[PDB]
This record gives C-alpha cells, structure tokens and sequence, in this order.
C-alpha cells in the first residue's frame, strides 16, 4: 500500500551553523520537533527547501544517517538525491536503501534544456542502483512533453509515482485520471484543499514546517465534510503563507523553530542573512498570527 | 440574495446562416433546448463564444431580444455588452435593463494594452448608463500586473456586483473568496469546476455546458452529497469530454451538437473553419454517444 | 526595381478625431500635408494601430482612406491596413484601395480570438481574391502553436501578397525571414532598432514615431549609408532616448499633441484611450518637441 | 579605460572529458593549441556552460584553470568563469585565476533559486574582496520577480569592468551602451553578432567560435570594412551553419568536430547524450564539408 505515504510532510530545512558548518545537532532537533510538536505523516530530506544544492556530498550522506537516527523508525521517510552528478546520486540511492528509507525522489535535470531522452536515461540509470521506490518531480516541457510522454518514466523499474509541485491543477487531475495506480504527492501548500479533491492523499511542503497543524486542520475539515470550513481555513494558510514569505522561506522557518527552543541554525549563502532581531520580530510575527 | 446566480450558465452560441446571417429563428430555439432539454438555471449571452466580436451593433440588439422572448423569465440572464465602442455599450446596458436582464458583463478593454486607469474609466462611465448588476472580468495584467488590492477598486465601481472569473490560476480565485466575501465571483474555467467549488464558487459560466449541463450538474451534485470519489470519476469523465469536445473547433463542435439534436443552431461566421458537412456531424455523433446519451 | 517606392520611413499615421469623438475631416488632410512636407516622409501607413483603427466605424475607414488620398495627391506611397474580423469589410476596403490608387494594403493577424493557421490561411486568401493589389501580412509568430520560417512562407506565397510588415522584437527570425525569402518585401516595423534592421537589409521602415520625428530617424539612415559607424550609435541611443521619453504619456495623445503644438489639427484621441488634463499633455508636447525635434 | 585585450572572437571552451568521464588533462592542451593556433581566436573563454562547468568538481575547476594558463603560455587573453553557488570556492577560484594571469574572471547569476537583488550584489560584492581581478558579470533581465539603473549597482561593484551579455534582447544591449559607455560588454549571443557589432559591441563570446571563427571573423571583417551585403550574406551563411550544427547536442557535436580535426577533445559527461559513435560522426561530416572547408 502507499498507506504510509497519507498525511503531512515537511520538506525539511537543514541547520547550519552561524558560520555554514552543518549543525548535526540541529538536525537531530529539527526530526524531533517535527515528529513529536508538529506530529508530522513523515518528512521529505534534502530537497530545496532542505537547501540541497548548498549541500556537499558528504553533508548530505551525513544528513540522511542523522536523520534516519533521530526518526528511529517513528515516521515515513523521503530523501531527495537527485543532482547533476550520477555516480553520487547512485551512492545516494544506495544508502536510502541501507539506512531504510522509504522512497527517494531525484528532481529533473536542472539549468541546461535536458532532453526527454536525456531525463528519461538519467533515470533509468538510477534505478538499476537500488530496489527503493522512485517518485519523480513532475515536467511540463525538456527541450519543448504530454502527460502520454510522462507515462514512459512512471513505467521506470521502481519508480511509484511522481511529486507534483506545478500550479496546474488541470494536468494534475489529467494525471490522477490516467495514472489512479501511481502515487502523487501533492506539493502546491496553497492549493492542499484542491489537491484533497482531485484525489491527493499525501502532502509535501515547506510550510508544514511549522504549521502542520494548520495544514491538518484543512484536511480533517475536508474528510467531516465541513464545505465551510475547508473555505475559510485555507483562506487562513493562504494568509499565513503570504506573511511566511514577505521574508526569505528557509530564514523564516528557521527562525520560527529558533523561536521554539530548536536549534535549527541558518541558512548558507547565498541567502540572505536577516539582523537577527528583524527576523526574531517576522517569527514571532507569524507565531502569534497564526501558530497559537 | 446572489440565489438567481447559483448553478450553470451555458455561454450561448449565437446561431447564424450558411452564409452568415443572424438566425434569428435560431435564436429562440437555442433558448428552449438549453432551458428545456439542459435544465440550465441561467444563460450568458454575446460572450466570446457566442461569437461577439463577429456581431454588428444591430446584431448585439437583436440577439438580446429574442432571447429576452423565448426565455419568458423561466432563467437567469446575464448579457456580456463590452466592446471598444463605449457609446454602443451604454445603450447595449440600459436595452438590457429594459429587458429585464439579471446582470451584464463587460470584457476587459483588449487588443491594446489598456492600463488601470483607462479600465477603470471604463467601467465607471457604464455604470452610469443604466442601474444594472454588472459583473467585471477578471484581471491579471494590464498594460505591465494587477493585485488583489488594484482589482477591488473596480469591484468598488457603482453597480458592479461581482466578476466574472476564467483565469487558470485558482490561487487568485482563491484570495479573491477570502477578500472579498460579499462579491459575486462567477466561476467561468469548466475544467476546473469542483475545484471551484471547493473555493466556494456556486454559479458557473462556460462553453461547454451547452450540451454537457447534465454531466457538469452531476458533478455539483456529488460535491454537494459529500460523494467525494464521484466528484473525482465524473470531473475525469467530465474533463475528457472537453478534450474530446475541442479536437474540433469549440463553436462548430457545439453548433453541430446542437444540430444533431435537431436544434436549429445553425453555423459559425467567418473567419471560423468550416467543416465538411460530414467531418463535422460524426464529430458531434462521438461526442453524443460517449457522454451525451 | 518595383520595390523602390516601399523605401525610406512609412509614419503610421494617427487619424484626428475631435475632443467630442467624431472624425475629423479637416485635421485628416492636414496631418498627411504636416507628414509630406514637414516630416518629409517616403510613405504614409494609416489606419493601423496607430491611427486607432479598431475604434474606426465602418465608414470613417472609408473616409479616412478618401481623404489621404486627396491630400496626398500621389506626392508619396500610401499604404492601408485595412484587416478586421468582418472579412467582406476588408474586402471592400481592398477594392476601395484599389480605386484610389494605394500601393499596397496590409491586414493585422486575425486577434482576440486563437486562430489556427488553416483559418489564418483561408482569410488571407478570401481578401487576395478581392482586387488586384500588392498585400503585406504581419509576421505572425504563434496561432493556436508556432509558426515555423517555412509555415510563414505559405502565407508569403498566397496570390497578390509580396511581403510582410515585420513588428516583433525578434531579429533572429528576422534574419531568417530575409534569408529565406529575399524576393519578398519585409517593411520592419520596429523603430527603435531601425538601424539593426538596416544591418539585415530592411530598407523600408513603418513606425509610429516617424510620425513627429522623421528627421533622427532619417539621420540614423544617413549616418548608416555614409558608413559613420559611431554616429549610428550615437543617433541611436538619442533616438531610443526620444522614444522611452515619448511613451511616458500615452503614445498617440502624445504624438497629437505635439502635432498640436506645432499648429496642425491633429485633435485626440478616442474612448478608451486616456484623456490627459490640457496642461499636463501640453507640457509632455514641449518637452519632447524642445529636446528632440528641434 | 582601455579594453584592447578584449576585442575579438573569444570561443566559450568546452571541456575534454574520457568515453567514460574523467578529465582528459592532455585533451584540454590539444583544444587550447586548436583554438589558438587553428582557429586564430583572440581569446578563450574557460568553464562556462559550453564547458559543461556544472559537471566539473572543484578539483576539476581548478585543474582546467591551470591547464588552459599552461597550453596559452600567454598567446592569448584568458577569461575564467568561476561561479558556483559555493561562494568559498568562488572565492578560491577567483585567487586561482589570479595567479595563473587570467585577464578577466566572470560568475553565472546565482541559479535554480530565485536568488533577489540585494542577495545577487552581495554574492558578487564578496566575490570581489577575494583578488584583484576585473570582474564580468552576467546579464540577468529578472531576479525573483531588475532596473537598467539597477543593473548599474552590479556595475558599480569594486573590480568590475562590465558584463557577458547573452540575452536575445537587442533592446536592453543599446540601452546598457548608451548608459555605461566606460564598461566593457561582451556580446554572448553568436546569431547576432553583425547586430551587437551595429551598436557597438567589439568582443564577442560563443559556443559557434570552437570550430567556425573563420566565419564569424568573416562578418566582423567586412563590417568594418563597410560591405554591407557581405555583412548580410555572411551572417545567412553562419547562421545556417549555427542551426545545422545545433541539429543535434551542441556539445556533443562540437567537440565531434574537432576529434575531426584530429583533436583529441573526447566526450561530454553524464547526464548529456551519447550519440551512436557513427551518428555524430556523419554530422561532424556534414558541418565540416558544408561549413568549414
């Protein structure tokens, strides 16, 4: 079943130091917090919002042992090790496997036009490197590709389905009619509701973070069958996600859990860096808005 | 309170000759199938496709007179009267209040890249026209973007009730729902329906519910009855009818329909494709018998 | 070589109507006198987006192309957009061009709407069969799907049509367009890269900035034939400088009232286009007139 | 002040690599001659993305820099791009390059995220405390949602001397020239060369310049030599060859061309397609026989 791939997961932000070092403190205490206040489905590792593309190779192996550790089994776990690099990304899926994750997800080929060939090879490649279910990043065009096109990599040796992270909810349900045995994980937050209609079971986002609550309150509106409800508390996270955002993502979600007793760092460059009473004002800002 | 505008508003074709003159016989009998036969609860007339950039002024009149008739009140009606021409759209409003119209709607200014200021203008010189509902298209960018914010002033405009909103950006939709809760935002994106109404939309504008309300009020119906998978199976069913419904041309794929039925719907005008008489009937024939019968 | 008379700067004349909303009949002749023998222009383009042609009766097309015609008394090549939705209006004012001896017609791409390149096709070929004069179609880049150098050329080979009016920023295609097709005319109608179009062999040029300022366009020309490769440059940046500036009001309430400001009747613009306070429109007249058209 | 080392034609280098993917070290001396002594270029523009710079470590970076300042002996100017979004790397490179005599360095937009202003001239600005050596920047019409004045800051930065323009926005390049007349532009956009010459452009980086700068010196020669029609023919004829040689992977067909050539300038790295050895090599064929003999 795709059972353990219900719920909530935040696309977990990875803690540094003041001074860029990984904090493997913090990212044991990031898995916890979520885990145990915000009562999160399962967490998705190392994706952008965990700010992978900062991450060296080494940094990122040590983050999925870490946190593999500090889950203990307790939730579903998704680590995202796609790059540019095959051979690391192959070592990835290795240890995804090893350390008992879930599923891996690898995000399409990114800054050159990669062809559909090219994508469809990439993948293919990395599939022979373990037996661990595959979840691809949806793809609306390489070089200039149909939902039809998109059925050759679902049918990849281990691949289970895809995260959908495109504002069109049109192909979104194109694929839900053509696909209902593949599994899509619904990545658009301020469209979670929409997503629940069409069918979407399963959730990953940045802002379930440190609003999982909030985001769950949407869903559980949305199984009572209260139509009101569904309305006015998407208008409320859709509120939240707006404020969220008036700074950085990865520097406010930081911030929010610095705020909570987390040790959950900061952000690498080149990201902004915030005067820390500034973004000690825009968590508490948020925190007393919506996170009460 | 916006009662008359819940439910499904077909955006009538206007059925014309071989030869491209205003069926006017058409016309009426167009009115009767989508009352009588698609149990419509309201119909928008002289839109896009309806085929109103292919209208005369005289035409515009016309059209919106006998409709008037051979509705006799049983529907909603709502008239779209905008064009570039503001005199015509005036007397196009207070005919429409004559004639008892529910609301009119008018298109944004377009070819040009008409900026806030000039739409704005617009809109405040027709609402002094006559003392009609009007319902405002939607706005993403004018002249270089619009906001939430820069949208209300026109929603703020004497008379205007609401818009009417077919964009495919459902996160605008949605922030419209939250600010302005006591607006009308008719939902005009057929593809997208329980989507909207997961947002809070109760009244739909579209092209294809000229011959499909059956299959989109079965949607209604099951969002409504908490009928959660339904609203899935019969949106993939609805959605692959529209797919199917446009592999032709939408006006004579619906003008053929119609037809088919043995509604005098007559044809499109120029510069639309015109179909082999046959092509176009077995296009109709595949549509009716997968979703119609 | 027939296409001599397609040389040189084509202003896309502005049509005159009163502050009232009507056609101005009088202004009509004296703006076409003001671009012959003021602005010195090789040719005149009316009733295209510039001459507001879409908020333009039915009759006023007609009128507008009489009167250009009167006043311009064949002193300059005179071309006429004449394209709408209404294709048996087009087709009269296909055969109205024709009687009044204009040299060539255009048709805008059919708009709004999304149409297929069979319909795109099929109503350039309803008008060639109308009257017996030279048409240019506008480049077309996407109809719902792309348009690709060869698809163009199908609509380049329909009966009658000798070239096309070339409008979008893209030099590129442009390039292609002139290397694909060089028994074609292609009249580039970007001004404020006349000089790259220059460079890729355009020599006949439609813009509405021609229509106050012909003299740093035509300099630009001057200095690009006399070889002067720095004052090409030079004439250029001032010339972009003069456009940017320009369009800071709007465009045509901006080029009539610098028509105004020099005396000729060139009125306003219709609804919907913005209605500027008499001072503020004024004062934009003067400032680009005192820093560019001196 | 004075820019004479950077006029001329300044191929964007591709990077050697085995069948299997290491760096072939003694591939990339064998391009550097090519280049230099074949191609008769004025410059050499290293790991860029033509140099496939995404594919390469750290490491790698570094031992490329070396390499390329080894196999010019100083022939040459020698432009460096450096840019990752690991800025201590960045800031190592830039030391690297200007040790080893690098004329210019450059670094890319940072990318995949939409990276803001302040963020984008921050990451430049501590570029530049790394080694004095003039600074290109790239051109970016967009971050996050980009003034031409403020596109000036980016200007403004110690140690910049301007900007790698590859943008096919003709526009905003007459713009930038009349704005900054004391910077240097690079024109990176190998289609219109004759028209970034026309506004003044006078060093030129590109992909097109590894295995045809006769044909692009060509179009510079006659321009200056005021023959129009040359001018026009010859930018038909390299922009045939530009879209002939693009008809399949440019990197794979480029560096198919030179093991042509008998340069050993190996393959492309994984993720980039490997064509059928017999395929590339019939299109290395064809480009050669029609284009650079």
């Amino acid at each position: 079943n795709f059972d353990k791939f219900k719920g909530l997961f935040p696309a977990m932000v990875t803690p540094f130091t003041k001074d860029g070092k990984l904090h493997k403190a913090g990212v044991k205490e990031v898995v916890n917090f979520l885990v145990e206040k915000q009562k999160v489905d399962g967490i998705y590792i190392t994706g952008s919002t965990g700010e992978f593309l900062l991450l060296s190779f080494e940094d990122k192996k040590e983050v999925m042992k870490l946190v593999a550790e500090a889950n203990a089994g307790r939730v579903t776990l998704i680590a995202q090790i796609g790059s540019l690099n095959i051979e690391e990304t192959k070592e990835l899926a290795k240890l995804a496997k090893e350390l008992k994750y879930d599923a891996i997800s690898a995000i399409t080929p990114y800054y050159y036009n990669f062809s559909f060939n090219e994508t469809h090879h990439y993948y293919e490649e990395i599939s022979k490197a373990a037996d661990i279910p595959m979840l691809i990043y949806y793809l609306p065009q390489l070089a200039g590709v149909s939902t039809d096109q998109f059925g050759k990599l679902l049918e990849i040796k281990n691949v289970i389905g895809s995260k959908y992270g495109a504002t069109d909810l049109f192909a979104f349900e194109r694929l839900m009619s053509k696909y209902p045995d593949k599994l899509f994980m619904f990545a658009w937050d301020e469209a979670l509701a929409m997503g629940l209609t069409m069918g979407a079971k399963g959730f990953i986002g940045s802002t379930y973070n440190v609003n999982a609550k909030g985001a769950n309150a949407i869903i559980k509106a949305w199984e009572a069958n209260d139509k009101e409800a569904v309305m006015k508390l998407t208008h409320t996270y859709n509120d939240y996600v707006l404020d969220l955002i008036s700074k950085g993502l990865m520097q406010s979600l930081k911030a929010i859990m610095r705020l909570h007793g987390v040790d959950a760092g900061y952000t690498r460059k080149p990201f902004w860096r915030y005067e820390d009473e500034e973004i000690k004002k825009h968590a508490e800002f948020i925190t007393d808005k919506y996170l009460k």
